[PDB]
RNA sequence: UUA
RNA sequence: UUA
C-alpha cells in the first residue's frame, strides 16, 4: 500500500490542525541527529540520546521548528546512567540556532552546560537550562533573552549535581527582560533573592536555596505575582531523605512582615520547610485573593493552637500544615484555633505529622461550619483513639485521611520528605463519601465502631490487622457503603456470611489476605459471594488459595473477578474434579484474572466450567508449557486473551477454527520459534496480536493474509530472532510498505543474522541481490 | 590430563570399597539407551528419559548389573508432563531381565505397564511397580518371584492414576513368597485384606484404598509383622483436598477387637483417616512393644476424654489424635483422660485440630508425670487463650508448639491433610527448649505474658500481629532466649533500646517486617544492634527499608547479616553520602546478603563502606548493569562474591589485580558476550567460577590458562551461546579432556553455530577439518 | 515426570 | 537518564 518505506528512528506525527509536524527520537540510541528529517518539521525531540554537538548543520534544513527538546544528552554523572556516563558536555558551535527564525522553546536540560548558549533567536519565549553546570548568571549573557518569557534555570548547583560555591546573581540581570512571566532558579544554593526582578513576573521559584533572610524589599515591584516559593531555605531536616543543612541555630528563614506587601496578586504561597516558628497575621494584610498556603515542615504545632493570621484568609482554598510536630513530644490532643471558622473558602486542610494520641469530636468544631470543606486529611499522627462516629458531622466531605495511624479498639508515596517533588524527568474517591483508614491497628471491628456513618460510600481498611472470623455482623450500619478495601488483612473466611450486611456493595477488595490460606485443614467458603446481590467487582489476588470448602462461586451480579497469585494449579490437580467449575455459577462475569496461578497445564474442563458470557480471561505468567487451541471453542464470547509470559512454542494450525469471537490475543513473552502454514486465515474477528518477545525466524505470507492484516488496529512483532536471507523476502517487503501499525518497527524489528545484517532494522533492509 | 573424553551423557562413579561402578543418566533426554556403558556397570539409572522400549539389546553386555533404576520412562497421563505426554506405554520384550544373573533391585514403575513383567531372576530381592497399570495380581505372575523381599504395588488404581474397576487379588497369592518381608499394596482400591500372606512379613501398607472390614483372621499368622498401615479406609473427608469417597452410613473401618491377637511383635500401626469413634483396649491386649500409633482425622473427640486403650501402652513413643474434632463443635476445653498419665515412655504427642476456646494448665495435668516427654504439639487449634506461664512445669521439653490458633490478650506444609505424604517422586530446635507462638494473633506482648519462663532458648512469634515501639521492656523474664523468630510481624523501631532485654540472643530474625517501613517521616533506629552483646546473626530480609534515622548500624559480636529485599539504592541514592558506612561498625561481619535492593549501581564509598572482615558478599537480583572490580582491593578477607542475576555485560581485564583472596566468583544470568584476554591470569587463588546463562560465545586460552582451571573445584559454563568454529579449537580440545568438574556437560553446554553444529552438544563434537 |  |  505504501510506496516509500519509512526509515527514520523517529515516531512522526501530523495535527494539521494546529499545524504541527511533531518528530519524536526520545530515546533512540542515537550518537548523531538523523538525516531525512521532515523540512516541515516543527517539534522535534532528542531527549536522551547521545549526540555529542549541535552545529549549523544539525538543524540546517529545519527552518520552520518552533520547539527543539534537546533534553539529557550529556546528563550530569551524579544524575545520569553509570552504565554509560557522558565522557564530555555537549558542545554548541556558534549560529547554531541563529537561523531558527520561528524558534519559541529550547530545552537544553540536562547537558552538563557551563555557559548560557548564546546566538539563540529573539523569538524564543522559552529556554530551560535545568541540570546543567551554570552557577553564575551575568546581565551581558541575558541581553539576547529580550523577548523570553519562561526562564528554568535550576538544579544547576545541589547535592546530586554541585558546584562547590554560591550561585551568583549579578545586580539588576533579569530586569531588562520585560517580558518574563515564569523564572525558576530551584535547588542552586542561591544566597539572595536576586534583585531588582521583572514587575511582568507571575511565577517565582526560589525554594531548596540557602536565602537566610528576605528583605523587606526584595518582592516590592512584583505586582502581578502569582505563585511565589521559599519553601527549604532554613530547612527542618528531621529524617529528611536528602542530606539537610539547616540554618544557623536552627533559625527560620526571616521574613519581615512587609515582604509581601506589593503582592496583591497573589494566589499560591509555599513556605514549605523554612523552620518557622510564627506565622506573623501582618504578612496577609494586603493579599486577599490568596488560594493556597503550604505551611508543612515548620515548627508550628503551638502556632496551630493560636494562628491570628488565618482571620485573613477567607478566600483560601488549600491549606497545608502538615509535619509541625515538636520534636521528642508526643500530644494528647489536637489543638486546632477557632481562627479555623474564619476559612469560609477552604476546600482542602492538611494536618499529617502534628503527632497526637487521641482524637475526640469537640477538637474538630472550628471545621463544623466551614461550608466547603472537602478533604480532611489526619494522615501519619499516630492516633491511637478516634471515636469514627464524629464524622457524621462531616457528611458533605468527599474524603476523610486517618491512614497511616495507631488506631485500635491522591499525594505519592513519598511528598512530605522528598526533595523536590516537582522535579522534571528527562482510588475509590469517585464513589463518594470516603473515610480512609488504611495503615492502621485494627485488629478487631464490631457494627457499633460505625455507627452514624451510613452515609459512607467508600471504606479503606487495607493494612489494619483483622483477623475475625466476619459473619456478617461487624459493619451492619454501613448501609449505603459501594466499596470495600479490605487487602492486606488477614481475613478468615469461615463464614459464607462474611460481608452479606454491605447490601449496596458494588467493589470488595479482599487481596493480600493469604495468611489464614496458608495452613492447611481450614474452612474457607468462597461461596460468600452468594448474598452480595449488586456486587460488581471482586479483587482476591495474593491469596494464595490452594484449597476451599465450597466447590462453587455464585453470584447473578458479579462483571469482574481477579484471582491473580492463587494456586489453582493445586486446585485443579490432574484427576481431581471438584473444582473445574468454581467459576461457572458467576453467570454475569466478563472479566477472570487467573494470571500467577502456577497453571503450567490447564486440565480438560476448565473452559468448560467458565462462566458463559466470559469476555476477558488472562492467563499470563503461569509457565504454560502448553495449551488446547481448539477448546477455546467453549469459550463463545471470548475476546481478549491474554497468554503473555509463559513459555508456549506453538500457535494453532488455524486460530480462526479455535474462536468464532476472539479479537485480542496476546502472546508476548513466550517461546515461539514458528507461525503455522495458515494461522491467521480467515480470522476476520482479530483485531490484535501480539507476538513480540519470542523467538520467531520467518512469518511467510500464508500465516498473515492481508484480508485478515488490514483490520488489525495493531500488530506487535519486536524482539524476536529474524533471519534477513533471501527466504525472508515476504516478509521484509510486507514490513517495509504496511499501513498496519507496528510499534517499535525502527527500533526493535531486528535481524539477528545472518552475519552481513545482524542488529541490522528490517525496515532499513536493502534485499536486491535477492533479484538480480 | 584425559587422555579419551567422556562422551557417554551420563554420571559414572567408582566405589570400588564395595565394588560398584555406578552409571546415572537421570534426565537427559534419552530415546535410547546410551551405547559404550561401562561392561563393569553395576547400578544403572535411566530415570526420566523417553526409552520406548526395553529388549535382551539393552543390557546385553551389562551383565554385572545389580540394580536397574528405569523408572518414570512412560509415566501415566495425569502424573506425567502435559507437554510431553508419553504417547505409548514401555515395551519389555521377552528375555530382557533373564540374562543379569546378578540383579537385586527393579526398579519400573511410572510406565504405564499392564502386567508383572515376566523372565525375572531368581536373584531378585526388590521388584517395584508403583504408577503402572497393574490391577489384577494372579498367584501364577508371581512364581517367578521366589526369592523377592521388598515388593511394592501401590498407585497402580486411584484418582490420579484410574482403573475403574475393584484391585483383584487371587486367594493365596503372596503365600509361596517365603522370604516376603515388605508389601505395599497402597493407593489401590483394593477391598478386602488379602489372604493368606506370608508370616515373614515386616511391613504391610494397605493405605488409600476400599476395605469397609478387616476379617478377624486377617493378620492372623502375621507374627514377625513390625509396621501396619491401614490408613485411609473409610477415610474422614472434611477439607479433603483430594477426592474423598467415604464408607457409607458415616461407618468406620471395622476391625474386630481380637484383629491384631497375632502381632506380638508390632511397632508401629498407623490407622489415619478411618473414621473412627472408639478405640476398644482389646485391641492392645497382645501388643506390648508399640512404639508409634497414628489416630489422626478420626472421630475420637469423645475417646480422648475417657481412652483407656491407653493403659495397654507403657512402651509407645508416639502418639498422633489430631484432627478428631466434631464438625460443627467449638469446645470450652480440652479434655484429657487421666489414663494419658500411664504413657510412661512418651516422647511426642500430638493433637492437633482438637478445636477448642481456652487452655489451662489443670487441662495437662495428665502429662506432668511424663518424664521423657520431648514434644508437645497442639497447633491449629483455634485457641483463644493461654497463660503461658503454665508451661513452666514443662521445661523438660524440647518443643511446645501452638502454631496456628488465635492466642490474644519439623512436619511438612502440608502433612495431616495430604492424600499419601509417603509417595516417591521420579528451625530453632537445636538451640534448645522452644516455645511455637507462630501464627496466632498477638498484637501486645508484655514481660509478664513471659513469667516463669526463663528456661527458654528459641521463641518464635512470627506470623502475630505485633505493631508496638518495642523499648526493651517486652522479654525481661527470657534471659536465657538464643533464639527469637520475630519475622511477619509489624516491628515500629522507634527505640535504639527494642531486644536489649535479651542479654543472651544470639539470632535475631525481624524479616517481613515492612509495614512501618513503607510510610514516609515514621523514625527507625537501625543501630539498636549495638545493646545486643552475643548477637551472632540478625536477619532484617523484604522490609523494603529505604530511610533511617541512624547512619551507622554497630556490633561487636555480628557474624552475619541478612538485608535482602530493602532499598538501599534509596539509602545509597548518589549523592548522598550519609549512610555509605552502615555496615562498616559490625567489626566481625563475615557475611553480607544486600541481594534484591535495586542497586542497579554501587556509588563510589560502598566498598571502603565494608566492614573489614567480609568473608561472602551476595549481590544478586539488583540488576547491576556495571561494577567497578578493582574496588573489591578494599575487601582484603573477600572469600565469596555472588553477582548472580545482575546485567553485566563485562568481566575484569585482570581478576588477580581486583583481589588477593576471592576463591568463589558467581556470574551466572548476567549478559556478558566476551571474557577480557587475561581475565584469570595469574588468579591462583579461585576454586569456584560459575559463568553459565551468559551470552558467551568465545574462550580463548589467554583468558583461561589451564595453572587456574586445574585448581577449580568446579567451572560452570552452561546456558551459554558457544560458536563451534576452528576459532574454538582450544576450548573445545580443553572442555573434551579436563578433570575439572563441569556440570550438564552433556545435557545443556551447546554449539549455537555455525549451521552444521547448532544444536549439539561440545563434548561430542569432532573438529579434524580443522586441522588438515 | 509417582508429592 | 533532572524525581
Ligand atoms: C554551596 O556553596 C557553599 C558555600 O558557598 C559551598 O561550600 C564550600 O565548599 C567548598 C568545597 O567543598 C569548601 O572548601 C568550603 O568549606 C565550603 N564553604 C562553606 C562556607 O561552607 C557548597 O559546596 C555549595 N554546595 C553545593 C551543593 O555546591
Ligand atoms: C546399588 O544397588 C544396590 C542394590 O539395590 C543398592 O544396595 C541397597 O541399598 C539399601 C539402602 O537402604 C541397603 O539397605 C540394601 O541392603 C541394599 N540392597 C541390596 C539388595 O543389596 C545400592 O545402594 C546401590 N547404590 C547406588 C548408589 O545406587
Ligand atoms: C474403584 O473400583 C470401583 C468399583 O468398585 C470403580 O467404580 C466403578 O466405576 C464405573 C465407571 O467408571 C461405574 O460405572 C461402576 O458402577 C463402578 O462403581 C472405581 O472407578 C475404582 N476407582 C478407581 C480410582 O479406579
Ligand atoms: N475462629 C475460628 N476460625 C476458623 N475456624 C474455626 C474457628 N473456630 C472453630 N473453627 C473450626 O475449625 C475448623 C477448621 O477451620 C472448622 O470446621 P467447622 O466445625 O465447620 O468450624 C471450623
Ligand atoms: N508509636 C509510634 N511509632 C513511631 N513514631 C512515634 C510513635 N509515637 C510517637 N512517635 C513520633 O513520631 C515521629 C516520626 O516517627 C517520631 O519522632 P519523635 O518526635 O522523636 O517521636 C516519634
Ligand atoms: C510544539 O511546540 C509548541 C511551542 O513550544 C508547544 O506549545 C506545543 O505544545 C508543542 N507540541 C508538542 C506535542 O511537542
Ligand atoms: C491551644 O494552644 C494555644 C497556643 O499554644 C493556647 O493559648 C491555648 O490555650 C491552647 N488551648 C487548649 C484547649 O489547650
Ligand atoms: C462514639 O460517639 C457516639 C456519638 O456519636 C456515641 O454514640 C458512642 O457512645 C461513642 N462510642 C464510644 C466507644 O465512646
Ligand atoms: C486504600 O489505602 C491503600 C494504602 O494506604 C492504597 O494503596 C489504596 O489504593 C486505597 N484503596 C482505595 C480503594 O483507594
Ligand atoms: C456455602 O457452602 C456451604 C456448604 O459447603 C453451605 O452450607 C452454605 O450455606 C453455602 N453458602 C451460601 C451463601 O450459598
Ligand atoms: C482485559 O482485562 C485487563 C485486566 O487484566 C484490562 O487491563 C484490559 O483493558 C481488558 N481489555 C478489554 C478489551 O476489555
Ligand atoms: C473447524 O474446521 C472444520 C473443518 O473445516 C469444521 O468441521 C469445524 O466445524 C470447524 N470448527 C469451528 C469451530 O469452526
Ligand atoms: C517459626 O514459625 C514459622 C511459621 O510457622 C516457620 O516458618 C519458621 O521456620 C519458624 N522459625 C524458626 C526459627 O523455627
Ligand atoms: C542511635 O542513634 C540515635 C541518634 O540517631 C541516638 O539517640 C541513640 O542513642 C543511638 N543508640 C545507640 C544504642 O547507639
Amino acid at each position: 500500500a505504501r510506496w516509500f518505506p519509512k526509515t527514520l528512528p523517529c515516531d512522526v506525527t501530523l495535527d494539521v490542525s494546529k499545524n504541527h509536524v511533531i518528530v519524536d527520537c526520545t530515546d533512540k540510541h542515537l550518537t548523531e541527529i538523523p538525516g531525512g528529517i521532515p523540512t516541515n518539521t516543527t517539534n522535534l525531540t532528542l531527549t536522551i540520546n547521545h549526540i555529542p554537538d549541535i552545529s549549523p548543520a544539525s538543524f540546517h534544513r529545519l527552518v520552520h521548528l518552533v520547539e527543539i527538546d534537546f533534553r539529557c544528552n550529556c546528563v550530569p554523572i551524579r544524575l545520569g546512567s553509570k552504565s554509560n556516563m557522558c565522557p564530555r558536555r555537549l558542545q554548541i558551535k556558534p549560529r547554531s540556532f541563529s537561523g531558527l527564525t520561528y524558534l519559541k522553546s529550547l530545552y537544553l536540560d540536562g547537558n552538563q552546560l557551563l555557559e548560557i548558549p548564546q546566538g539563540l533567536p529573539p523569538s524564543l519565549q522559552l529556554l530551560s537550562l535545568e541540570a546543567n553546570n551554570i552557577f553564575s548568571i551575568r546581565k551581558e549573557q541575558l541581553t539576547e533573552l529580550a523577548n523570553i518569557e519562561i526562564l528554568y534555570l535550576g538544579q544547576n548547583c545541589y547535592y546530586r549535581n554541585p558546584c562547590y560555591v554560591s550561585y551568583s546573581i549579578e545586580k539588576d540581570a533579569f530586569l531588562n527582560l520585560t517580558k518574563l512571566k515564569v523564572l525558576s532558579l530551584k535547588d542552586n544554593n542561591v544566597t539572595t533573592v536576586p534583585t531588582v526582578l521583572p514587575s511582568t513576573l507571575t511565577e517565582l521559584y526560589l525554594y531548596n536555596n540557602m536565602i537566610a533572610e528576605i528583605q523587606e524589599d526584595d518582592f516590592n515591584n512584583l505586582n502581578q505575582l502569582q505563585i511565589l516559593d521559599l519553601s527549604g531555605n532554613c530547612p527542618r531536616c528531621y529524617n529528611a531523605p536528602f542530606p539537610c543543612t539547616p540554618c544557623k541555630n536552627n533559625s527560620p528563614l526571616q521574613i519581615p512582615v512587609n515582604a509581601f506587601d506589593a503582592l496583591t496578586e497573589l494566589k499560591v504561597l509555599r513556605l514549605h520547610s523554612n523552620s518557622l516558628q510564627h506565622v506573623p497575621p501582618r504578612w496577609f494584610k494586603n493579599i486577599n485573593n490568596l488560594q493556597e498556603l503550604d505551611l508543612s515542615q515548620n515548627f508550628l504545632a503551638k502556632e496551630i493552637g493560636d494562628a491570628k493570621f488565618l482571620h485573613f484568609l477567607p478566600n483560601l482554598i488549600q491549606l497545608d500544615l502538615s509535619f509541625n510536630f515538636e520534636l521528642q513530644v508526643y500530644r494528647a490532643s489536637m489543638n486546632l484555633s477557632q481562627a479555623f471558622s474564619s476559612l469560609k473558602s477552604l476546600k482542602i486542610l492538611r494536618i499529617r505529622g502534628y503527632v497526637f494520641k487521641e482524637l475526640k469530636s469537640f477538637q474538630l468544631s472550628p471545621l463544623h461550619n466551614l461550608q466547603n470543606l472537602e478533604v480532611l486529611d489526619l494522615g501519619t499522627n499516630f492516633i491511637k483513639i478516634a471515636n469514627l462516629s464524629m464524622f457524621k458531622q462531616f457528611k458533605r466531605l468527599k474524603v476523610i485521611d486517618l491512614s497511616v495511624n495507631k488506631i485500635s479498639p491522591v499525594l505519592e508515596q513519598l511528598y512530605y520528605f522528598r526533595y523536590d517533588k516537582y522535579a522534571r524527568s528527562c482510588s475509590c474517591y469517585k464513589y463518594g463519601q470516603t473515610l480512609d483508614l488504611s495503615k492502621n491497628s485494627i485488629f478487631f471491628i464490631k457494627s457499633s465502631d460505625f455507627q452514624h456513618l451510613s452515609f459512607l460510600k467508600c471504606l479503606n481498611l487495607s493494612g489494619n490487622l483483622i483477623s475475625q472470623t466476619l459473619n456478617g455482623s461487624e459493619f451492619q450500619p454501613l448501609a449505603e457503603l459501594r466499596y470495600l478495601d479490605f487487602s492486606n488483612n488477614r481475613l478468615d473466611l469461615l463464614h459464607s456470611t462474611a460481608f452479606e450486611e454491605l447490601r449496596k456493595l458494588e467493589v470488595l477488595d479482599i487481596s493480600s489476605n493469604s495468611h489464614y490460606f496458608q495452613s492447611e485443614g481450614i474452612t474457607h467458603m468462597l461461596n460468600f459471594t452468594k448474598n452480595l446481590k449488586v456486587l460488581q467487582k471482586l479483587m482476591m489476588n495474593d491469596n494464595d488459595i490452594s484449597s476451599s470448602t465450597s466447590r462453587t462461586m455464585e453470584s447473578e451480579s458479579l462483571r469482574t473477578l481477579e484471582f491473580r497469585g492463587n494456586h489453582l494449579d493445586v486446585l485443579w490437580r490432574d484427576g481431581d474434579n471438584r473444582y473445574l467449575q468454581l467459576f461457572k455459577n458467576l453467570l454475569k462475569l466478563e472479566e477472570l484474572d487467573i494470571s500467577k496461578n502456577s497453571l503450567s497445564f490447564l486440565p480438560s474442563g476448565v473452559f468448560d466450567g467458565m462462566p458463559p458470557n466470559l469476555k476477558n480471561l488472562s492467563l499470563a505468567k503461569n509457565g504454560l508449557k502448553s495449551f488446547i487451541w481448539e477448546k477455546l471453542r467453549y469459550l463463545k464470547n471470548l475476546e481478549t486473551l491474554d497468554l503473555s509470559h509463559n513459555q508456549l512454542t506453538t500457535v494453532p494450525e488455524r486460530l480462526s477454527n479455535c474462536s468464532r469471537s476472539l479479537k485480542n490475543l496476546i502472546l508476548k513473552n513466550n517461546q515461539i520459534r514458528s507461525l503455522t502454514k495458515y494461522f491467521l486465515q480467515d480470522a476476520f474477528q482479530l483485531r490484535y496480536l501480539d507476538l513480540s518477545s519470542n523467538k520467531i525466524q520467518m512469518i511467510q505470507k500464508t500465516s498473515f493474509p492481508e484480508n485478515v492484516l488490514n483490520n488489525l488496529k495493531m500488530l506487535l512483532l519486536h524482539h524476536n530472532r529474524f533471519l534477513c536471507t533471501c527466504d525472508a523476502v515476504w516478509f521484509v517487503w510486507w514490513v517495509q510498505h504496511t499501513e498496519v501499525t507496528i510499534p517499535y518497527l525502527a527500533t526493535d524489528v531486528t535481524c539477528v543474522g545472518p552475519g552481513a545484517h545482524k542488529g541490522q532494522s528490517v525496515i532499513s533492509l536493502d534485499l536486491y541481490t535477492c533479484e538480480l
